[PDB]
């Protein structure tokens, strides 16, 4: 757009391309998304609307010229940078607790509001100075759509569960917990049976007594190897009890079983919490 001074290519999103730019009237400073059907249009014109701490401003939609552009507000770092500079020391657990309940306040409200984000990982998860975390690229799906990362996705996705609930976000989410307190992703497959078999090899081969209506789930193959589930204790070493009990709750094989934002909330690992400030690099 010429009202636009693209400043830098910041990332290769999946809808398409973001940008750092200067609005050349404000000269105000943007993350500018650029894709390139009507009704989503309308959903994304919601997204608008979601004004929270824990979630990235999406200040303009603007479609022309066979383009969509999506104007967020700027944010200092996203969280891969952030643990990639951090792998060294590994970020320090009041920081990683502090990220991880700013996050579930973030989905608590997305979710009490009927919205879902779908493609939760490090890259759109964005961080500040002042010790704040927020959800970015929030995924549409039911439009857009019909290299990827796959290590974040929960188990129901890739069985093929044709209508997803809030609880894949807790999924996600969960997985980057235990990626920042262990500085190595928890499940790196590099192909959705990889990925879905380095999910069972750790947390157990699903059966009807852990996950009622799974192995008749659209993917689901009575073929599928039957691994025994590993101990916490082993997953997520450097991390308390507490840390790991929150941890199994958001991994439950059941969605239903999966708990919600707002009851993670509650739990005991944020007994303690605080808003540390990082150390960025910028
Ligand atoms: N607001 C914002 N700031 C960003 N800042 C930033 C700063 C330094 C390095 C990378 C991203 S990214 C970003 C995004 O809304 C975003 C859009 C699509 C995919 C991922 C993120």
């Amino acid at each position: 757009m010429e009202n636009f001074q693209k400043v830098e290519k910041i990332g290769e999103g999946t809808y398409g391309v973001v940008y750092k730019a200067r609005n050349k009237l404000t000269g105000e400073v943007v993350a500018l998304k650029k894709i390139r059907p009507s009704t989503a249009i309308r959903e994304i014109s919601l997204l608008k609307e979601l004004n929270h701490p824990n979630i990235v401003k999406l200040l303009d939609v603007i479609h022309t010229e066979n383009k969509l552009y999506l104007v967020f507000e700027f944010l200092h770092q996203d969280l891969k940078k952030f643990m990639d500079a951090s792998a060294l020391t590994g970020i320090p657990l009041p920081l990683i607790k502090s990220y991880l309940f700013q996050l579930l306040q973030g989905l608590a409200f997305c979710h009490s509001h009927r919205v879902l984000h779908r493609d939760l990982k490090p890259q759109n998860l964005l961080i500040n100075t002042e010790g704040a975390i927020k959800l970015a690229d929030f995924g549409l799906a039911r439009a857009f759509g019909v290299v990827v990362t796959l290590w974040y996705r929960a188990p129901e996705i890739l069985l093929g569960c044709k209508y997803y609930s809030t609880a894949v976000d807790i999924w996600s989410l969960g997985c980057i917990f235990a990626e920042m307190v262990t500085r190595r992703a928890l499940f790196p497959g590099d192909s959705e049976i990889d990925q879905l078999f380095r999910i069972f090899r750790t947390l157990g081969t699903p059966d009807e007594v852990v996950w009622p209506g799974v192995t008749s789930m659209p993917d689901y193959k009575p073929s599928f190897p039957k691994w025994a589930r590993q101990d916490f204790s082993k997953v997520v070493p450097p991390l308390d009890e507490d840390g790991r009990s929150l941890l199994s709750q958001m991994l439950h094989y059941d969605p239903n079983k999966r708990i919600s934002a707002k009851a993670a909330l509650a739990h005991p690992f944020f007994q303690d919490v605080t808003k540390p400030v990082p150390h960025l690099r910028l």
